[PDB]
DNA sequence: CCGACAGCGCATCAGC
DNA sequence: GCTGATGCGC
DNA sequence: GTCGG
């Protein structure tokens, strides 16, 4: 339907996040992009398209430009700026952020084969990205995704019983692909070496494969099925206290739109939920300490929800 | 008019 | 050497 | 860039 209008769009927001560095800008375009994308309706013009919430002005404009033209010049001019591109395309490597990319830029360094052959000027973290490029932009599909799971359930009891393993985000929610696979950790002894011992059995049967950072509560890396040959993927394992660990179960499984309209209605409610804990507020707004949980429903029943299961929360 | 727009863990830099 | 800021990803 | 106090 709007298709050529959210790609210009979501266009738009990239060049705002990767070149401008005007990170508020570029949520504005994604916002903008995002509800057009759930019209349901073939837009006319910008001024239907200002009707909806996160469309103002300047985007109304641009929509009227290229419902007339079929193109933005703005846009076809930074497509064909050698400068603005490169940073744009650099960016794509995980570990490489916009002042990096300028960097790069600056120096001649704006390809692929320049940062390969410029190793030494790339961290830790650089490297694993521009080693990974290709497999990193790679979606994963729901059955890898459950043989992921099923290899770090395994090993993680394996470690000790006691812990308790969660792959979390779309993956949760019955998403037939994922980007990533997100693993909430706890256990009894850990409340408000345990991350240590979980990644180290996971390297010891080869299935994580490299470390782009690691400390005492959260690890990002990068893992691989056993095997042609399953493509590296991106991993984190993160390690929550156990009377935090359901208010994290509950954030890192979303969606976005869910946790805004859960915490909104917990507020009507009289309680606000945080990644962390929920709280009751006062009258004068002061928030109490922390509710006992022990399992998601117990937030929905906080602030009187019937339990929505994963699979339902867009 | 003008401030909010999420916030935090980890790696690594800048200053002392 | 240590502390705080910055960059980055999420 | 958009929303809203
Ligand atoms: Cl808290
Ligand atoms: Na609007
Ligand atoms: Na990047």
């Amino acid at each position: 339907l709007n298709g050529g209008i959210t790609d210009m769009l979501t266009e738009l927001a990239n060049f705002e996040k990767n070149v401008s560095q005007a990170i508020h800008k570029y949520n504005a375009y994604r916002k903008a992009a995002s509800v057009i994308a759930k019209y349901p309706h073939k837009i006319k013009s910008g001024a239907e398209a200002k009707k909806l919430p996160g469309v103002g002005t300047k985007i109304a404009e641009k929509i009227d430009e290229f419902l007339a033209t079929g193109k933005l010049r703005k846009l076809e001019k930074i497509r064909q700026d050698d400068t603005s591109s490169s940073i744009n395309f650099l960016t794509r490597v995980s570990g490489i952020g916009p002042s990096a990319a300028r960097k790069f830029v600056d120096e001649g360094i704006k390809t692929l084969e320049d940062l390969r052959k410029n190793e030494d000027k790339l961290n830790h973290h650089q490297r694993i990205g521009l080693k990974y490029f290709g497999d990193f932009e790679k979606r994963i599909p729901r059955e890898e995704m459950l043989q992921m799971q099923d290899i770090v359930l395994n090993e993680v009891k394996k470690v000790d019983s006691e812990y308790i393993a969660t792959v979390c985000g779309s993956f949760r929610r019955g998403a037939e692909s994922s980007g990533d696979m997100d693993v909430l950790l706890t256990h009894p002894s850990f409340t408000s070496k345990l991350l240590h011992q979980v990644v180290e059995q996971l390297q010891k049967v080869h299935f994580i494969t490299d470390t782009l950072s690691k400390g005492e509560t959260k690890f990002m890396g990068v893992c691989q099925l056993p095997s042609k040959e399953y493509p590296h993927r991106r991993i984190d394992i993160r390690l929550i206290p156990k009377d935090q660990y359901y208010c994290g179960v509950l954030y890192f499984t979303g969606s976005d739109i869910f946790n805004k309209n859960m915490r909104a209605h917990a507020l009507e409610k009289g309680f606000t939920i945080n990644k962390y804990t929920i709280r009751p507020l006062g009258v004068t707004g002061v928030a109490g300490e922390p509710l006992p949980v022990d399992s998601e429903k117990d937030i929905f029943d906080y602030i009187q929800w019937k339990y929505r299961e994963p699979k339902d929360r867009s």
